[PDB]
């Protein structure tokens, strides 16, 4: 089970896929970890733990084709079962999409199909919102993004700051982001027909519940 | 792709395929390490590497089949892709190569099949052979052990100790083991009906030529 993870920052998420690869919750490796910003934390993260790593600069391409042309090009040479986004700040383009379709894997930090774009922790707080959360999901060539594998609440109350509830949200997904890459692994989930489907059964919009 | 390695001595072999791994020669992980040996080097050497080790004392086991339904249940704890012999020492029961069938692999020390028991150096030399070697095939529950899949010779020399001969098979098991693991996890390599595939075309009865 080759893991091939694509981070943009910090790395908390990578992480926790790390971490739970080594204890055998994932059986499966981290193989190579892929970042679009050199100064990615999650690089060093990598590289502590022997992990490949590279970087690709969108200034060293002259077009977003070519950016996915040599993602894909690189990434293939760990031969990934699955492709993880893990804080991955850099829209993939279709052709990447359906080269790795049924394998890439993403986690938004809203409750779909609210705050489906930036910001979300922003605007679940501007906006008083009493619960916010986290969304795994496999990612296709739809508008939406792809069907949702697993979703994880958490409550919002008035003193919290954005910094509170981030944190809050990302302790969610450093439970459920492994959880799911475990069921992958674990050949119990798996997407068709742009549909999740886990031991056999198709999972609702707002995926297992 | 996941490989456990089956081990009862110095581990050797085991190193060239941890090596082929840290290198992506070959495209995936050792996940776990087993012996039924505790003295066993290459348990320190899967230590060193930060690889789960394992050992099962034959004496702990009041029959053939209870050993290796213990094996089979420790073994699937990693969820292989391959399991590898590699100077495992103890023969595996009908049960446990059914189990694993079609991605159960390993190395012998000879030309098969010249030799196909113990002592394999030692009857090289004895009988006058001008060349000697080294064998790896799907391991399957025929007469002959399984199809041979890829073979290494080494010449043999007046004045050569079997020590030497030896060390000299050595060299060429650190080769092709990683090559024919690397073949196995390009899926370039199946085992279809007891026979060996490789890029879709039967393998002749002493392997690759
Ligand atoms: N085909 C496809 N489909 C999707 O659904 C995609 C989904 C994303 C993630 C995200 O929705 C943010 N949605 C995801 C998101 O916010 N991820 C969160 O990240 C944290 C990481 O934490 P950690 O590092 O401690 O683990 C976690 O808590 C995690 O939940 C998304 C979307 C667009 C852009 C973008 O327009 N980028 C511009 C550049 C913008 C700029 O740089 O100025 C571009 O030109 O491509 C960026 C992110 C990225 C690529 C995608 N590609
Ligand atoms: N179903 C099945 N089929 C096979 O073909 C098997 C093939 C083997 C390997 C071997 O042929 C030795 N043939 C393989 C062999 O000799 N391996 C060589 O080892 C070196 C390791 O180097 P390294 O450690 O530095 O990497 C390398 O150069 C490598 O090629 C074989 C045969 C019989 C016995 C045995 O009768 N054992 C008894 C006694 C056990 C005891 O005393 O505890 C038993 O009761 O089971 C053991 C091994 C083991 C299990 C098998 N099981």
């Amino acid at each position: 089970m080759n893991i091939v993870v694509l981070i943009s920052g910090n790395g908390s998420n990578l992480q926790a896929i790390i971490d739970a690869c080594k204890t055998n919750k994932i059986k499966g490796t981290v193989r190579a970890v892929f970042s679009n910003k050199a100064d990615a934390f999650g690089l060093e993260r990598a590289r502590q733990a022997g992990i490949a790593t590279h970087t690709l600069i969108a200034s060293a391409f002259d077009s977003r084709e070519a950016y996915d042309r040599e993602l894909i090009h690189e990434i293939d040479m760990y031969a990934p079962d699955v492709v993880v986004l893990a804080g991955f700040m850099r829209i993939l383009s279709p052709a990447f999409v359906s080269h790795y379709a049924g394998r890439l894997l993403n986690i938004h930090p809203s409750l779909l199909p609210k705050y489906p774009g930036l910001h979300t922790h922003r605007q679940a707080l501007e906006n008083g919102d009493e619960e916010h959360g986290t969304s795994v999901h496999f990612v296709t060539d739809e508008l939406d993004g792809g069907p949702v594998i697993l979703q994880a609440k958490v409550p919002v109350f008035a003193g919290d700051s954005e910094d509170d509830i981030t944190a809050r949200v990302q302790t969610q997904e450093h439970a459920i982001y492994p959880l799911v890459i475990s069921w992958f692994a674990d050949g119990r989930l798996k997407m068709h027909e742009n549909a999740a489907w886990l031991d056999g059964q198709r999972l609702p919009p707002q995926g297992y519940a």
